[PDB]
This record gives structure tokens, sequence and C-alpha cells, in this order.
């Protein structure tokens, strides 16, 4: 279903400009920085023949990779210590794709699990939490970035 062609490294900030810091291989948090600012190394897909550019989300320098998977009865965003995958060819490995939602006009982004369609990368209106996901993007969370390369 989706092959490898590249990877970019990327800054990002949510729209109220909190930067996300990884407080430990399980925890990555969105705050105001005024510590350690991520950048995401954000590896490109091409499907072939829910979104327009399918990603996988490393945090940079930590060998880590956005993932999401059902926990209990629920969908949540976690990290995984898990390999460059040059093929995606399972439900299983959909897991870490994401496609990359950008609005022209406005050079903002979202994130939308390709394993959870509906369900976007979202951080809370409160500093210092974990990033999440939710299907009610901007809805109470924030679920728009900006990234610049």
């Amino acid at each position: 279903a989706f092959r490898y062609t590249r990877s970019q490294s990327f800054d990002i900030f949510d729209i109220n400009q909190k930067c996300f810091v990884l407080e430990s291989p399980t925890q990555l948090v969105a705050l105001h920085l005024q510590s350690q600012k991520v950048r995401l190394n954000i590896a490109l897909y091409r499907p072939r023949g829910t979104g327009q550019m399918p990603v996988a989300l490393g945090i940079k320098g930590y060998k880590l990779y956005m993932s999401c998977v059902m926990s209990g009865t629920e969908p949540t965003l976690q990290l995984e210590e898990a390999d460059v995958m040059r093929d995606i060819d399972s439900v299983e490995l959909t897991r870490f794709i994401f496609y990359r939602l950008d609005s022209p006009t406005a050079g903002t982004t979202r994130f939308e699990s390709a394993a959870f369609p509906g369900w976007f990368i979202c951080t809370s209106l409160q500093p210092r939490q974990p990033v999440g996901i939710t299907n009610q993007p901007d809805q109470v969370n924030i679920a728009t970035y900006k990234l610049s390369g």
C-alpha cells in the first residue's frame, strides 16, 4: 500500500505557538518555550491508485515514531521505538501512517491517522499536557500546526 520515498526534518509549533518536547520515551508534550524543542523527521510515502500526503512522524534524534493504536476500547497516540519501514503493506503497519493535510493559503497543517480515519493529532489548550488524538479536531483542543523544514 505505501512505499518510503524520503525523509525530511521539520520544525513544528501548534497554532497557539506551543512546540513539542520529549519528556520520556513514552511522553511527548506541547508547551510554550519561554528545555528541548523537538523536530520531526517526517518520512514521506507514496501509495498506489482520507488525505493527500502519507507520512510517518519521527521524533528527531530519538528513533521514535508516532503511531495510533487501540488501547482498551479507545484510539490512542503513542510512541514506538520502531524501525524505519520501507514498505507499509499491512494493516498493522498502517498505525504509523498519517495523512499530512496542508492548507495552501494559510500554510497550516493537520495530521490525520490512516489507521484511524477521522482521528487527528492534537494538543491540549493547556500547556505541558501530552500530545494526543481526537475525532473532534480543533474542538476544545488544537489539531492545527505550522511546519518549516
